[PDB]
């Protein structure tokens, strides 16, 4: 069985892989034959042609996604089961984002061993655009200019930079789904029209998927011919323990808070009835694959309801997403913190926005989480082309968040249960 | 009947609440505290986030509103009626733009007490622009520069500026509308798409002019903070007075004047006998639901077939509107002649066809005609930031542009019924 | 028959009395007023406008056409006759364009009597945009700058200019295409939603054709008015000789070469069997309407099998055209050969897959190559109004296209018969 492993594991084998080559051939370039600046230009080409393609899918992706996202979520809630999962699901992934810019900014991996008044009204102006095609190329600032005719008086100038506006096109794109899934009969044909669109961007995304280990190749041993000091291995150590004690400090202290003050009883022992969900999230690194198990396990071995639990699993295994917000929020001020830049008070609040967001702009696919890298990066203005020491690591985390995921939705399904208990006797006896 | 009342009237008193908020804040303010040049652009930013949020709808509006617009109305067009009406519809709105850009522009409120070559060839440049998706956000104009080698001698540079193409987007929808109207059941998905968008698109308007009486609030706050003189209540006094003296002498003097030219009977006991329908249309300000008294006085108390009127009068209450064409007209040279500009023959022909060829690209709705008058503005590049000085004195003129609309398509039934009387002959007979 | 004619014939007869009147009108204004270099712009008005009408078009006419035609290309393509009949099409279309661009660089006709690697970078990195929105309206380009702290060393500085990127929307389109004709019943409300757009957007096509012969009659009146040296004529007949060289020795050489390489039989006896078919192309100009006469002449005059030729010509009379693509490649060239300009190894790559890649976007429509010829002069920069000189004899060398497109076919159905003989076997059998 050696063509049908390779059939089966392709991805995470040919990014090893990749890794592994664009190590071995940085290490035997340097070694071999110095490179000036231009020709490590054009050894470092295949990586840009990977970085535009990346960059090319993300508008029609958060279009489609997020129209498509917000209006199935519309449809799937129904009474009072439904606002009470959706606003646990957005809360939590809130509480996570909140987590991980706190532990990043607090550990500061990367680092080496203006008025915020303005920024936060640029928030708002950037969140409502003045024109919804240059939304989809560039962004407004103001700059604070001083006025010449005693005390020193300013004005206000703004301009126009170039860049994507995220948070302009997730917003209408927001308002849009609310819109036309609430149309009814009379807009059901935008509906399928968005659909048929986010299912062909999720196949281009899956071409660009398969081109990308040849980029990543080609961007790693662009990497390392130039680095010198062995000091940034450090800084991808103190990032992978960034992120696993994000993970920890969110799934033993913070969820199980939830849920003693909700609940009031023991939250381990409901943890401790959840373990082969957990094994099986482990072992296979799917959070919908992981659903069977996770039914059967809160089912009849937790005291859940199953009229509740058919509502909260399937809909919470594709936007309750903590372990991928925490990780997107810090591995963006990580790659922030590396290019020796600093983020004020609105890029960090563009960060928790555009993470928090994201679990409804992926249309719930394990092949995409690489392009929200690209759109967070692409949200505050920052260089993308470190994304490449990201995936270098990806593999050694993915486990452990969708074992956070899976922990996220397994605790929602007894939260929602205890908080609400007038449907399920109403709907038991009528 | 307390909650019945705010909830059927919340529109007309929630704007002259904030009229009111806003006049009592800004005298309160201005004998309480002065104000610097910088913290007066803080306290005018609920106003700029409006106006932010209002030319954000007009791009999708009038390419969904001209394209279904004109769908719909190649669609009602069956015979001789309907090419008659719409001939008849368009000749009155042409000639209430022109009455009104004349009264304006010899009264002249608001004033204090190059080569027309040229811009004549730049409004057709920008009626076919040289790409689409630049039509959305850059307009063209041309300069002459002196060329250097007896005589004197020029050639004529073109450069691309900022603001919407309104003109481009309005002739290729105009276009666009006609070719999908005719293809039949080929170009029936096209229909139903922008029918779709065109519904989604007033369900957004209607969001936004829920959040607009606090921008209006703050526009006036900000507005009546720098006033120092009582001078801007003059300019208002006569804005007013040139609107109701262009719908005084329209609804007098020049559709009974078209009536005598066509039907050679007497017009004002044809005016006499739609007494019930102009004083509903004075109760209630809406002129479709105006329709089934008009059809009653037009059809038992004049002797009007009923199978003309059932054509002219419900499509007659969504397209022709003279009175709002008038005031969009009179209103764009009173914004402009405020900010001391000169409007040219360009500007004033861009003016005058974007206020007819409005009456098609508003959706027939009521609560859309404040997005009109921030189209007209930005047609010829107009600040729309002066559109809160229309909003305050709305309420007055709304009555009576509804009944120059309703007199209009009254007229017209009988202009109508006149013009052609051999078809109902062929109808009768077969 | 006066009338009937002229409803027949009235492309040719209007673009033939557009040529003489404005050559007349040229002769006799130059012969009886001078024109200073205002009055020479003044005179070339409605050529400028049919220019920008002919560009306002080929963005929905590239994206509708390259969707479309890809969509069903796959569609069509079911087993191995498939293939076998596309790869043919496509390579006697590389053939012919290479030949073409051969001919032309040879000759010459027009001229009076960096670096490289960094053009065939920027040819993948607009094939690659990093904007979907700004494609529509602006391109890439790389410069080598020098960098400042013993040796020359440089960097790479790249900027965005304007003009429309057409290999990066063709390159998407296609992949667009592939996607959704691949997805079955979940996206075919794109095809239907693109293949109605494709039908409106060669409607507006029709209607710009409708308008064309008064532009074309003002600009040929605008060159010859400015012409003092009978100079460019002797250019038009070099150019006419080489299309017509081009047509030659591909109908004579190159195509019975392929015919003999791949079926080793005798190809003049092949073609002197197809003499009905060549003659109905050249008295009729379609290759769509000459269909039934090659049916009729491969089926019972060569010995061709039904089976095959029923899927090889209908398709290959759409899809297949070596003439026009040949036409295109040399009037591209010998364009950027008029305006005493030199041409890369970059813009002769972008002509050479411009050209090939727009049999499938034009739509298989006859009255569209005169918006071909924009295309490809605008996906290298060069200035289109230049065009006017190909318009004036085209209607000489369309009758020749037709027939070297008909023979291009008609060899196709037998060489792809002997190519696969195993799968008319297999169907014979069951
Ligand atoms: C309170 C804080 C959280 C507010 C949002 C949570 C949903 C609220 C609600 O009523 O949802 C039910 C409604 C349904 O309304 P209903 O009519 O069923 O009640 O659900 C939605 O509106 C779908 C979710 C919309 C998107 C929310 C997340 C925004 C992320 C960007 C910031
Ligand atoms: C939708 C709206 C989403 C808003 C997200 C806001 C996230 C703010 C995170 C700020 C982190 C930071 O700057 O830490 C610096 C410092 C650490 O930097 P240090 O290096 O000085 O230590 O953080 C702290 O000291 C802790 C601050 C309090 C933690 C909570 C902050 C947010 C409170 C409001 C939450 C939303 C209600
Ligand atoms: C801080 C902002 C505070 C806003 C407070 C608004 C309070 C008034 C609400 C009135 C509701 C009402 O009368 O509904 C009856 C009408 C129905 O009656 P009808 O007859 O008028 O229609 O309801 C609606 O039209 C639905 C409106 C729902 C949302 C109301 C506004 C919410 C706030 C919007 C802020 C701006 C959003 C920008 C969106 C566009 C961006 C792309
Ligand atoms: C004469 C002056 C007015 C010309 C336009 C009036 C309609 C003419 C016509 O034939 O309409 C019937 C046709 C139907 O054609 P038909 O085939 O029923 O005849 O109706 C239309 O074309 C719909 C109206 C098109 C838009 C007209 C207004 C343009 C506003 C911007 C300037
Ligand atoms: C679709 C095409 C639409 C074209 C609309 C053109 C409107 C022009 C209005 C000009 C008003 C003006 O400048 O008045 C200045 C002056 C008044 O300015 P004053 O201050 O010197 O007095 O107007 C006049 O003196 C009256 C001019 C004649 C009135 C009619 C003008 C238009 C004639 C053609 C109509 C269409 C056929
Ligand atoms: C000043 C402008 C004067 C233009 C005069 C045109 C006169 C020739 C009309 C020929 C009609 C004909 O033969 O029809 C038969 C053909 C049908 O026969 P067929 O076989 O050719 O197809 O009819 C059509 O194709 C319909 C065309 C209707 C409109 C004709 C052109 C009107 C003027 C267009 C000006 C430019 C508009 C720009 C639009 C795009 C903008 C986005
Ligand atoms: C070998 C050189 C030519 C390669 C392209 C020819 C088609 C290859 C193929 O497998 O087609 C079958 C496939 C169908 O696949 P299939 O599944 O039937 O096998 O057909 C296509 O993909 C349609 C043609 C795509 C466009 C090709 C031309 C590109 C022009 C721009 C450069
Ligand atoms: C999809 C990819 C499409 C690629 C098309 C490439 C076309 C190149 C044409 C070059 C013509 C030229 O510069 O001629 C100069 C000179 C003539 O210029 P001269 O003026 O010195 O004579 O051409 C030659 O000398 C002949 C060159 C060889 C002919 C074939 C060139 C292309 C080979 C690769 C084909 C694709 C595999
Ligand atoms: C020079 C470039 C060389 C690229 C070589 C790629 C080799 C690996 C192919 C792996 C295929 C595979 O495993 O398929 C299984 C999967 C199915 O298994 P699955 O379970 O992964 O899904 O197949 C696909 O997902 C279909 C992919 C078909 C195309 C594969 C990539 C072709 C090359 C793409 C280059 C970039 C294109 C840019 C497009 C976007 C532009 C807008
Ligand atoms: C580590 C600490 C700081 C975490 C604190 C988390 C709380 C702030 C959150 C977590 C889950 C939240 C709850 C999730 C769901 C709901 C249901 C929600 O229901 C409705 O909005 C009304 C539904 C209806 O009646 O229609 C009310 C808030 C509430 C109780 C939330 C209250 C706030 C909670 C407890
Ligand atoms: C104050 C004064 C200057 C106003 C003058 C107004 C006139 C110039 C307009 C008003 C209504 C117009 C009429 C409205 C409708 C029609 C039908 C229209 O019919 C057609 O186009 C043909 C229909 C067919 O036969 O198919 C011919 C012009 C006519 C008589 C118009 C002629 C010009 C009129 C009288
Ligand atoms: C003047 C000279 C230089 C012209 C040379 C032309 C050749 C390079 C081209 C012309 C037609 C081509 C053939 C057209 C079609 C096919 C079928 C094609 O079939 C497949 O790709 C496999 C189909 C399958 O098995 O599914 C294989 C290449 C082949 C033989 C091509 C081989 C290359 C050919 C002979
Ligand atoms: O549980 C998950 N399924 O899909 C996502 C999430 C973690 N692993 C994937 C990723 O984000 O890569
Ligand atoms: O009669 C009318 N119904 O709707 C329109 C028009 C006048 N009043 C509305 C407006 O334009 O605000
Ligand atoms: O055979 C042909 N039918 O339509 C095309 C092609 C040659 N003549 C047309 C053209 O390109 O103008």
């Amino acid at each position: 069985e050696w063509k049908r492993f390779l059939k089966n594991n392709w991805v995470l084998l040919s990014t090893v892989a990749a890794v592994v080559l664009g190590i071995t051939t940085g290490v035997l370039v340097r070694e071999h034959r110095n490179l000036s600046t231009l020709e490590k230009f054009y050894f470092a080409f295949p990586g840009e042609i990977l970085m535009r393609m990346l960059k090319l899918i993300i508008l029609p992706l958060i279009i489609s996604s997020m129209i498509t996202g917000v209006a199935a979520l519309d449809s799937n809630v129904s009474g009072k089961i439904g606002v009470r999962a959706v606003v646990y699901y957005f809360c939590t992934t809130l509480i996570a984002v909140i987590l991980g810019i706190v532990l990043v900014v607090s550990i500061k991996p990367g680092v080496t061993q203006v008025s915020t008044v303005d920024a936060m009204l640029d928030l708002i102006r950037n969140m409502f655009p003045e024109n919804l095609v240059q939304a989809c190329f560039q962004q407004y600032k103001t700059k604070r200019e001083e006025v010449k005719p005693k005390t020193k008086e300013y004005k206000i100038v703004g301009m126009y930079s170039d860049g994507i506006n995220v948070l302009g096109l997730i917003v209408f794109c927001l308002v849009f789904g609310l819109v036309i899934g609430k149309m009814g009969e009379k807009g059901q044909i935008l509906v399928d029209f968005f659909n048929a669109l986010s299912d062909a961007t999720m196949k281009i995304v899956q071409i660009i998927m398969c081109y990308m280990p040849l980029g990543i190749l080609f961007l790693i041993a662009g990497k390392i011919i130039e680095v010198e000091d062995w000091e940034i291995f450090r800084k991808l150590g103190l990032y992978m323990a960034t992120v696993l004690t994000g993970l920890a400090i969110h799934s033993i202290v913070i969820l199980p808070l939830i849920y003693f003050i909700v609940v009031r009883k023991n939250p381990f022992r409901f943890a401790m009835g959840m373990a082969q969900a957990l094994l099986t999230a482990l072992m296979i690194s799917s959070s919908s694959a992981t659903l069977p198990v996770t039914f059967r396990c809160a089912e009849e071995n937790n005291q859940v309801d199953k009229r509740i639990t058919r509502f909260v699993l399937p809909v919470g295994a594709t936007i309750n997403m903590d372990g991928t917000a925490l990780y997107e929020a810090v591995a963006a001020v990580f790659i922030a913190q590396l290019n020796d830049l600093d983020l004020g008070i609105g890029q960090i609040i563009t960060i928790s926005i555009t993470a928090t967001s994201a679990s409804i702009g992926a249309a719930g696919v394990p092949q995409a989480g690489l392009v929200t890298m690209v759109i967070v990066l692409s949200a505050v203005g920052l260089p993308a082309e470190d994304v490449t020491l990201i995936i270098a690591v990806d593999w050694l985390l993915d486990r452990f968040r969708t074992m956070v995921n899976v922990l996220g939705d397994a605790f929602g399904t007894g939260i929602v249960e205890k908080l609400s208990k007038k449907e399920l006797e109403q709907m038991d006896v009528s």
